[PDB]
């Protein structure tokens, strides 16, 4: 009936607008703990480096 | 944690390694200063006893 088809119409524009959150900041912490992982990773490379030879790696 | 792991290693190896030094000769000095205080201890023991008996002892 119509009006079967005029209810399906006014509950696709109710469920077509939620709310839908940005996933920006989300993404970008995990990406900012990769890197802040990584230079903690690397200071133990660097330090145990200095311990083999008496002094830090040369660049490059 | 892993650096303090790093540099107590670091460490064992370099009091692993003071250039400990040969205790031959210090003792091959002692030896031989025993053996002439003996000698010159043996001589005394000899001109007595040709003090008593106008002759150095016999043999064995």
């Amino acid at each position: 009936t119509l009006i079967e088809l005029l209810i399906v119409v006014a509950i696709i524009g109710i469920l077509a607008a939620i709310a839908i959150p940005q996933f920006s900041a989300y993404r970008v912490k995990a990406y900012n703990s990769a890197a802040s992982s990584d230079l903690r990773n690397l200071k133990t490379a660097l330090e145990s480096a200095f311990a083999d030879d008496q002094t830090y790696p040369p660049e490059s």
